[PDB]
């Protein structure tokens, strides 16, 4: 139990960039920042190197999500 891993699901097949950040498809640029902040608190790589592997995904998706332009272009193709 615990609130560190509320989901705790071991099922993972094709995770979306929105899913990785735990954010909505209509999430705002602000919400995108907040998603990363929330995840950072939970899976902080400097605190849990074991979850840093997951955080690799977070960092990448955040990289494009932190900028509406990249987010748009990426989704465009």
């Amino acid at each position: 139990m615990g609130h560190h891993h509320h989901h705790h699901s071991h099922m993972v097949k094709e995770t979306t960039y929105y899913d990785v950040l735990g954010v909505k498809p209509n999430a705002t640029q602000e919400e995108l920042k907040k998603a990363y902040r929330k995840l950072a608190l939970k899976y902080h790589p400097d605190k849990n190197p074991n979850e840093g592997e997951k955080f690799k995904q977070i960092s990448q998706a955040y990289e494009v999500l932190s900028d509406a332009k990249k987010r748009e272009l990426y989704d465009k193709g």
